[PDB]
């Protein structure tokens, strides 16, 4: 039984990497996420200039999940890409990069830098399109017009196969449009579905307080509250680019969790909260849980189930 | 100790209610509403004509909440109008009567009839802009031109208070403009946040199968998934609308659930997942847990604590 994959020109042992933004931040969490189990890892999200964030407490989990707003924390695009040109080992994973400069322009000017790279090393990057944390910053993919010319202008400047980190839809209609947009770009091979449930507000009623800092208490959703949204961004997207490939990112705590994930069509299969309160040990249990499911139906290979989830009548 | 409220110009004994869809269909479900200990009661959302909804199974509920597409089953409008005109006792408690046509005459044409009823007997209008199941009928709020134009000929038609229904949002911006266009209209007075999150993806992992019928298993999630969600929002509109009620719904199952609503800005405070699992007796015990937390915190009156949420420095 197997958990293999192959895609995007590289082999994965296994469909479960970090989330982007746990456990990926500097060369210390880089080196971790390399020795842990995991088939990927993928770096944190980052800016042309470094960035300390916002003030904390800016993330805190709770049985049902969490909520940040962390603010883009990150030491910078001369890091990450110094990273993948010279320090990580390639031949234990493969590596995604992901960006999110503040403005088109942000991004045009790394994914300039970032494309030798990429062609010499083969790490793949991951365009985020959906920081819901920055003040004046709503998410890039709520505005299609916007969405629109961030592709057209990576997609020019870049030149190579990419993916794109999307937040959570809510609605049919934006569903449509959204795969539609992304299905007018060819080179955008990947869609990672989805970043945090944006501006939700944990409440403590003991401290009558909010529990973060930044936005008056308002932050980014994960873990448990947003598993079958996640379910069904993957899902929808899955139906709606089937020339493209579909990363699951969620609510996955469990072996179970990552094959609701892939039933509803996805490849890769990231981990964010539960790997944030768990640790690297997180994903040996999940690969011995996925297998677990597998063994008992049947199923010798991921493909043999992907995107398989049963609709009635 | 009592939690007696002065709203809308209606005496209300507690702040609970059901919320709309949940146990209020039928004459019988109606009826049942009215003797329960809730200060309030809404009707199931209604069209100019009755309706048989969606295919079975279209509900289902889950440890963390529900899931559902039901397609506005419903009495008709007809129905409603006649319960709030000659059946309800307004002596036991208000009503408020939930419409949601399918399209801006449909409602129009509804509340030029509901009008005089409102003007006799005092029935509150709450407007749904937010139904997320009819497939080709996406979310009314979720296009501000179009919620304009409602809240225009609404308010021009009905010429009375009345409130409305409100998905969630995720984005500061939408907030912002949401409540904007809410601050438009003078005769809106309540804003009910939130309804269901819409078009989630529950998939039962030993059938490898979505758990309802319609829509390809996509529908509205509800109870303790959306709880910060709700939070944030009834927050958001709290601090945008000065002028206006906010009426608390999702995620309701605890007099501490109810104590956060509250702290957030909720007026009213709605039950819809948690009465559906639990009945009408779940109104006796929000009640009770909500004194309580009150009692040991010395607060004596809501008014003490409705949106006094603290943010941190
Ligand atoms: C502390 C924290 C940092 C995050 N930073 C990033 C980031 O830099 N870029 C990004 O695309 N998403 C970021 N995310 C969102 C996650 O990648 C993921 O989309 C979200 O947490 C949902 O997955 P989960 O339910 O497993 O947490 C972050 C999430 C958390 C909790
Ligand atoms: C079976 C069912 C039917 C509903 N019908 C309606 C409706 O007719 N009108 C409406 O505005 N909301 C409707 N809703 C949404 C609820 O009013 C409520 O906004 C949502 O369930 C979130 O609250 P909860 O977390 O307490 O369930 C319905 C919800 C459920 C579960
Ligand atoms: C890149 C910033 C993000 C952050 C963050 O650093 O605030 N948190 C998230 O949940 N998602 C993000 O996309
Ligand atoms: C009015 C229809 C609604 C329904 C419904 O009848 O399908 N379900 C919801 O969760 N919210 C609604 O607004």
């Amino acid at each position: 039984m197997c958990l293999k994959l192959n895609l995007l020109d590289h082999v994965f042992a296994n469909p479960f990497m970090n989330a982007a933004g746990v456990l990926c931040s500097t060369e210390e969490d880089l080196r971790c996420m390399t020795a842990s189990s995991s088939g990927a890892l993928v770096s944190k999200s980052c800016t042309s200039a470094p960035r300390d964030g916002n003030p904390e407490p800016r993330y805190m989990a709770f049985p049902l999940g969490s909520i940040n707003s962390m603010g883009l924390p990150n030491l910078g695009f001369d890091f990450y890409l110094k990273y993948a040109s010279d320090l990580h080992d390639y031949s234990k994973k493969p590596l995604f990069l992901s960006i999110s400069g503040l403005s088109v322009e942000e991004n045009v000017a790394m994914v300039r830098r970032l494309a030798p790279v990429a062609q010499e090393k083969g790490v793949l990057l991951e365009l985020n399109l959906s920081c819901p944390n920055v003040p004046g910053k709503p998410q890039v993919a709520y505005d299609f017009e916007a969405m629109r010319t961030y592709l057209q202008q990576v997609s020019l400047a870049y030149g190579l196969p990419f993916g794109v980190k999307m937040p959570p839809y809510f609605d049919i209609a934006h569903f449509d449009t959204a795969a539609a947009v992304l299905n007018e770009f060819p080179l955008v091979k990947f869609v990672t579905c989805v970043n945090s449930v944006g501006n939700g507000l944990v409440i403590d009623a003991e401290s009558e307080s909010v529990v973060i800092k930044p936005k008056q208490g308002f932050g980014g959703l994960g873990g448990k509250y947003i598993l079958p949204t996640a379910l069904a961004n993957v899902n929808a997207f899955y139906r709606r680019c089937p020339d493209k490939l579909v990363f699951g990112c969620g609510g996955v705590y469990s072996g179970e969790d990552a094959f609701l994930h892939i039933l509803a069509g996805a490849s890769m299969v990231q981990v964010g909260t539960a790997l944030q309160e768990e640790g690297p040990g997180i994903f040996t249990r999940l690969e011995d849980e996925l297998l677990e499911i597998m063994a008992r139906k049947g199923y010798r290979t991921l493909e043999e189930f992907r995107g398989r989830v049963k609709t009635i009548e």
